[PDB]
């Protein structure tokens, strides 16, 4: 039974240590926060929030890091190991990698202006990984509302939960290819997605030609690119949602989620509160406790 003081005696100043690490790691990278959060997300949806995603390729394991949604996309496993190293120098093999990811996501929010909350801890690391599962569990951006809702149900999350965690896109980056299909030829129609702001449609065609020498980066939130706030929901009202799965929350005739987007864009505090709740719920998926699993000494390889 996960408890926020699971380390009260075991690792007294756990939080202070990891907080410091993530803070210095931002002196040169104002994106590591968003990167760390999304990392905790990709862990939970596959096999459970058990760090299974941080495992590298072995003669015995085929890393999830090579699945369609992970390859050439997720980042920051480096800053992740720096945390482990510093935590170990204080609490020799007592804190799990799994928990470290969960603590990073909360700290990231606080460090970006967003809300905070007491993180329940006590999970244990796994001994396996599942690449194929990864491909069939993480939602893709070209999914329609029906599809998105179903993917969250598999995890035990509802419609509110879906629209609430999408707020994570209030900061961070995304490569051209992930949304370019709605810039020139949507649905084989030869024309741009009719639900994308025309002004933005230009700025975007600028950053993402119809053929260049590679994938350029662009902010998920044109309003407040690095700050955690309800701007992401406001943007939807003016058709400025970057990804296809973002806009669909508001521009899907019929809706169900529309009143919720409206609700949030109005009262940021309201949005903030559902979040704290939703993040806790997600951090409880397929957890390993008590004597299950182990305490990894190095987050990239299993003990031995
Ligand atoms: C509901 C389905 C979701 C879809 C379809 C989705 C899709 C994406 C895609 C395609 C990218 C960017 C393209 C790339 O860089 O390769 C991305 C980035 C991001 N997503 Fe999501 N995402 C989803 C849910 C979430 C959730 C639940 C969170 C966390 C609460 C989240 C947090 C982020 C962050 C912070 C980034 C950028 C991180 C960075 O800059 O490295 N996403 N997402
Ligand atoms: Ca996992
Ligand atoms: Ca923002």
């Amino acid at each position: 039974q996960l408890t926020p003081t699971f380390y009260r005696e075991t690792c007294p100043n756990l939080f202070p240590i990891v907080f410091g690490v993530i803070f210095d790691a931002s002196f040169t990278d104002p994106r590591i926060g968003a990167s760390l959060m999304r990392l905790h997300f990709h862990d939970c949806f596959v096999q459970g929030c058990d760090g299974s995603v941080l495992l590298n390729n072995t003669d015995t394991i085929e890393s999830e890091q090579d699945a369609l949604p992970n390859i050439n996309s997720i980042r920051g496993l480096d800053v992740v190991n720096d945390i482990k190293t510093a935590v170990e120098n204080s609490c020799p093999d007592t804190v799990s990698c799994a928990d470290i990811l969960a603590i990073a996501a909360e700290i990231a929010s606080v460090l970006g202006g967003g809300p905070g909350w007491p993180v329940p801890l006590g999970r244990r690391d796994s001994l396996t990984a599942n690449r194929t599962l990864a491909n069939q569990n993480l939602p893709a951006p070209f999914f329609n509302l029906t599809q998105l809702k179903a993917s969250f149900a598999v995890q035990g999350l509802n419609t509110l939960d879906l629209v609430t965690l999408s707020g994570g896109h209030t900061f961070g980056r995304a490569r051209c290819s992930t949304f370019i299909n709605r810039l020139y030829n949507f649905s084989n129609t030869g024309n741009p997605d009719p639900t994308l702001n025309t002004t933005y449609l230009e700025v975007l065609r600028a950053r993402c030609p119809q053929n260049a020498t590679g994938d350029n980066l662009t902010n998920l939130d044109l309003s407040t690119p690095d700050q955690f706030d309800n701007r992401y929901y406001s943007n939807l009202l003016q058709l400025n949602g970057l990804l296809q799965s973002d806009q669909e929350l508001f521009s899907t005739p019929g809706a169900d989620t529309i009143p919720i987007v409206n609700s949030f864009s109005s009262n940021q505090n309201t949005f903030f509160s559902n979040f704290r709740v939703s993040m806790i719920k997600m951090g409880n998926i397929g957890v390993l406790t008590g004597d299950e699993g182990e305490i990894r000494l190095q987050c990239n390889f299993v003990n031995g």
